[PDB]
């Protein structure tokens, strides 16, 4: 059917060329709660909307603050990896995080004492590269498909420091006199960068291990998300990595958050800084209160950015069928929120009688224990 | 069926949750054309993807610098009236132009020296209300949606000055000494703002036509821009309007570009500013050439906001099967354009033949005359 | 007695140490009207809250965006020199434009084509300095008192360019190429600026005209504002000086404004830009109305700066049984005012009405001329 | 021999390892007047110590606010093009400026209403290009090297738009389209820019003037400065061309100045903007006053770039044996100057004596005639 | 002879007055390595290029960002001082690190709990005073030449604060009763600063050792780096002071690297922040590896500050026949580095061979032990 911008006596119907499509996706954008108010900035961007740079072993997309401005700390790309197929070595001034949706992948890192580290990663871990040091990515025989986050809005996917575009932009004499070569033997250089390019699948993991004078890292560079215990609540489940427990991941605290259709991330806070969000699967609906009686509420699906600025109110709800999947990555050094249902169980019941106009009827059905997501009765 | 990002031996499926949909919608970004490269800013920004204020009358949705950052200097908003509803008595900082798409309006305004112009508006025309003189909108029997463009790609829908919140917040002993009035003769005063509200329709237009001591305003603030003589090329039609015909609009200048099925707004910049872009109907894809070897093309629709940096080169091409109509909106007094073809045309062809590396041929095809809009052979 | 920060119902008495002389100078920031809401940034500073510079000859103190930082376009300086004491010959970046409040000066000018222009100033008298021009100022038998404005907030009474600190800081050498002079001869130059100083008391102004051979400047540098016809309304006076009179006074616009005791600057906005105000004389209350039911009331009194940003309503209160005198300045090339009572005069009634919700028993007091001041009834 | 930085009983000699080439350039920097003090931003800046781009058929080496950060408005390019060579067609945000220093070549300039200019310039000769508009540059049978200027100090010579980058980066159905030809007959089109590439020296003038159906340009790109009747004082010649004289210079106003060996650009400062400055030949020292006792010496040579922030003191000094050409560049409409002797020259001599603490034997050198360049005794 | 901007093909010869003396400094601009590309901004800048402030006792002249604005987060000062000469007593804002390149120092400060340090700094020793703490340096009987390392670009030499510039600022009274004396007493107080004075040598270190109640200072502020066992690699050697060793030092990293003649510091970049330089002795290019095929090669030689922003691959070979020695400088709490041929030489072979398209004869020759300065073969 086609849906119109009318609530009640409020609005009309549409009269100009629309995109209805973009209409049905958005409910409560084109008919929004009547509890909204005021200007917000917008807080949804997807990947769909995005330049997809395609190359010899797979695509690579990003949303970044060119997409959503709102987002001046943390930015996107969505990268997907053949079979075998290499992103080439490189660094860059970011941090980077990762989340694996599907398939797997080897990475390799060298840290600045000259430790090695070479680990595989499936779907549900996670990576974290810590800003500066080298990495690369090989796909395996399932190919790979990820979420990168960079610990800067301002990121720019060519800013990147390619082994390649290095060496074709150093002076073969220089790079001779660097290894003790001498220019012939280093003719075959590439021209230019790689960047994506395919490859052979490579051998086990175990005889791709480098071992070196300098020792092993301290603290690996992988960490498995979804075999740790989440926390469990009725309508779904929470699972947390930060620096408390991904020992390395410093400037990144994430969650990934299942919620069960006819459930909801409960009305929270991050009393420590912004949010942003990667929806993985499902669709969701989210109000975002921004003081001073203003709110917005925005739809999201698969494959959408969302933000949540630094203690502005919000929930998360499953509006469809299937589950809800998203994650919640901030730039700290941990995790924290505050639930507005914990928050009121633990003051006097007569003083948040006083604020809120209601009586124990109210105040008995509130919980001292944080459930992140709760199911609708 | 599914589109993929794949183009020959480049790109992949996809493998994780997607909006198929929006891929759909943005073929040229999905499967981009393999002349484009580097990084370029977001340039596309849907209605459909912004939250539409809905009221007893109608309802109002913006994009800005906070959906579309490239776009520091021009704002607009998409509103639509009810039969006889009534955009309230306000005023902004901002300038305003606006395109009526559907139906039609009477607007009024009053300038600094105290002269009135009240006029009716219908399909194809314009108004521009200069800076801080204020105005008004009301729907007509057909009720009215329009496009609204605002001198400041930071227009805020709130920092506007409605009649009624200045009177609710101005107390009551002034405004009685103001007019000269007792607190009891305004003591019905509105408590709010209206913003948008019903209304009966008006009388006929020349009954509301107000005479004063002050004279008549010098310049009228609207214009019939479907009424001009068009540039006509084979493709298509350019209408334009801008200080030197529509003598108010001295920070806006535009062009309704009409383009044919199986034509293109040809190869062109503008030497002048940038370009904003409203889709009014049909289907296009533009790629934006933004020097150094850096290029992105979009696709765009109904609903949908574009742009174009200062002097980057560009083209829109007609990708479906009905008409594609859209308006190019410049913050300058005048509107310019740059042909590629007439330039080429205008120089030496040996001249020419040098830096294409191709000749007679190709030189014997060049125009003197500019054909803005050209069709395919 | 002692004020109380008390509305009725709201508000409290005081309970810790405070400024009683400072509250009773602002009963209506102490008790705001009950229409006040919101945040507004701060539109007042005395010239008793600032450093008084003194000097052989005089004083000088200043009011820049170090002070009150709203103002970020317009500065100003009150000075005061003594009989013959001479404010030194010296330029600066910013345009200049004084109000001669106490006594009388002569000024002198070069322009660029070495064009000379002198002249002397009295109580209500301008004059405009274009930005670079060099001049003097010299107080006449009864001394001088002035307000100074420039065009930039970010001015500093020491970024200004005196010619004595100029040769001190030039080599002794090139002086004397300079001139064809000998090092000897210029000897005695003095080793620091002088900035105010005391001298005798010029001669006649006829005998100080320059004649030379570049001709007369094309336009006076001094205006005689008090001796214009002014806009006479029932409550008082306005006298305005812009580029359409003052010609060369093309970056300032002002407006001397006295107000009757039972008066009031009507309900207006400025359409072109922010004003700037200077309380000559007597007590006012204002209230700057900001949009989005933001509004905020101010005091003011001889001595005070008050600014109103671009197009924000607002009205100048006589709270006193003297008098009001004050100054409205704009960084424009006009002056120009919306008035709230003529704007609703030259609208169809039914439409005021339909807004107001009011009857024709309202509508039939409006004004179709303005009267920028008004008298209670 | 080796200088040291001492002055009398000040200073002291380098114990460390030293630059004694760049010590012997900067005679005043490595001992600078007495009368130097405070802090005062780099205003020098040598084409030597830039990265010289080298291509087939010249070189290009600029100066930006990356290397003299003080300079945010204007920026610039020593370009050298061989015989016959081409600087490719192109265009950019930037107004463009051009002295020609050596040689000579041809123009070409095609403006937005299709009209073209193409001319011959030589030494001592100017173009200015207007903003966005496109063009070229073919050196004749001398080759040609000149200084460009850009009227922002962000230039960025590669933001520059080349004709065949735009086509190498759009897609090739689109460019047959624009055109009514086949892919096969653009299959030759360059893969890449070329910029600068080697040409056969072009024919006579008159056999490439182009005729069109839109008219002759309103006005010349070209103008011959060196042709024009200098301002000739005792120590040298200044040449202005602004937009007064060169009507299509609106941007860029400028003075070729010439002071013989013993002379000096006397005492003055400009009102109305920056001065940007190239140093053709010879050798100078400048001291800049900065108000409020600062002031710094710098010194000059062939290939150097100076600069004067708005309306700050100066003066010009050959410090050679042989002449002193520069160039004075402001980004204005016109050129302006006040002259210290000629302001002093039109006020009252015993107000000038009041000042300066000297004579009538001083009062009576001053000239009210302006004499830009004066020769020392 | 006379270099030429040539390399085989392209450019061309100089044809305008040009600096011979700047283009020999600066082979490797002149003509740039053919692997240069891109803009880059400046990263070099020469003391000698600077105003020499000369007082009784010595000299000091500064690179600021005003200077090199690529170093917004560090400035530098050269400081000299006669025998016995005495830098004020002071304190500022900026943390300040320094070496000691020739003679020897006694320096003093006095830490927030009252705890005194005093000690002797010769050749190759560093201090590191904290933000805000105050101190001196007196040169002893060789007198004394250092540089000094703010960690802020926007230092400026005069908003120190002077012992004797801020008693001179306090009026007499307040002096007075702050030590519990009479005016007249200290009737002998300088009215100006000193800053730089002459003075007698001090006596011996341990005579001027001062005891306090409050204890010794935590940590000692000199360190005598050159007495530390260094890096040694076959080319040269590397001396590291960083907050790990030099506990102090929190806010500045360092490395002293020398470089003999025929050798170079290593391929390598800082994961950590920007690198500031300083060219002791000795003649150096170096290559700056910006990122997405940009590049940009340098000349330094002693006097010359140099700078690699985050992350930007570098190397720096010695072009002299004398040993090159610079200073490596990072505003961080720790020096660190990657080495390229380290980091591939900890990956597994045919990966690398995968990337470079190279075989196990390159491979063969890399290092996992890190070597900061390699020699040519
Ligand atoms: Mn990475
Ligand atoms: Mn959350
Ligand atoms: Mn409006
Ligand atoms: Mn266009
Ligand atoms: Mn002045
Ligand atoms: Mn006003
Ligand atoms: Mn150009
Ligand atoms: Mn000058
Ligand atoms: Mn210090
Ligand atoms: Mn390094």
């Amino acid at each position: 059917d086609i849906p119109q911008p009318i609530r009640g006596d409020k609005g009309a119907t549409v009269k100009i060329p629309r995109n209805i499509e973009r209409d049905r996706q958005n409910p409560d954008m084109l008919v929004p709660p009547e509890t909204d108010h005021g200007t917000v900035s917008n807080m949804k961007f997807s990947f769909s909307d995005t330049h997809n740079r395609l190359e010899k072993g797979g695509y690579a997309r990003e949303v970044t603050v060119r997409e959503l401005p709102i987002s001046e700390n943390l930015a996107s790309v969505n990268m997907r990896l053949k079979p075998g197929a290499i992103r080439e070595l490189h660094w860059h001034k970011e941090a980077e995080w990762a989340y694996m949706i599907y398939g797997s992948a080897r990475v390799t890192i060298v840290d600045e004492k000259g430790r090695s580290f070479i680990d595989d990663v499936g779907e549900g871990d996670l990576w974290y590269f810590p800003s500066g040091l080298p990495h690369s990515i090989q796909a395996l025989e399932e190919g790979a498909e990820f979420l990168l986050v960079f610990d800067d809005g301002s990121f720019d996917s060519s800013n990147t420091f390619q082994l390649t575009d290095w060496l074709a932009h150093t002076p073969k004499e220089v790079i001779a006199a660097n290894f003790g070569v001498t220019k012939e033997e280093i003719s075959n250089l590439p021209g230019k960068e790689k960047y994506i390019f395919e490859n052979q699948l490579p051998g086990s993991l175990k005889d791709d291990i480098v071992e070196g004078p300098n020792g092993e890292v301290p603290y690996p560079f992988t960490y498995r998300l979804l075999e740790q215990e989440p926390i469990e609540s009725e309508g779904g489940k929470v699972y947390i990595a930060d620096s408390t427990n991904f020992k390395v991941s410093k400037t990144i605290a994430s969650a990934l958050v299942t919620v069960e259709p006819g459930a909801m991330r409960e009305l929270h806070w991050h009393p420590n800084t912004h949010e942003w969000q990667y929806y993985i699967s499902g669709k969701a609906r989210m109000t975002v209160f921004a003081s001073d009686g203003h709110a917005r509420t925005f739809n999201y699906q698969a494959g959408d950015v969302g933000y949540v600025p630094f203690a502005m109110g919000h929930y998360v709800e499953n509006i469809g069928d299937e589950p809800l999947v998203f994650l919640e990555i901030f730039k700290d050094d941990h995790y924290a929120d505050v639930s507005l249902n914990q928050w009121l169980a633990m003051l006097p019941e007569t003083f948040v009688q006083a604020h809120l106009d209601l009586g124990k009827d109210f105040t008995d059905v509130l919980s001292k224990e944080k459930h992140p997501v709760v199911k609708k009765k």
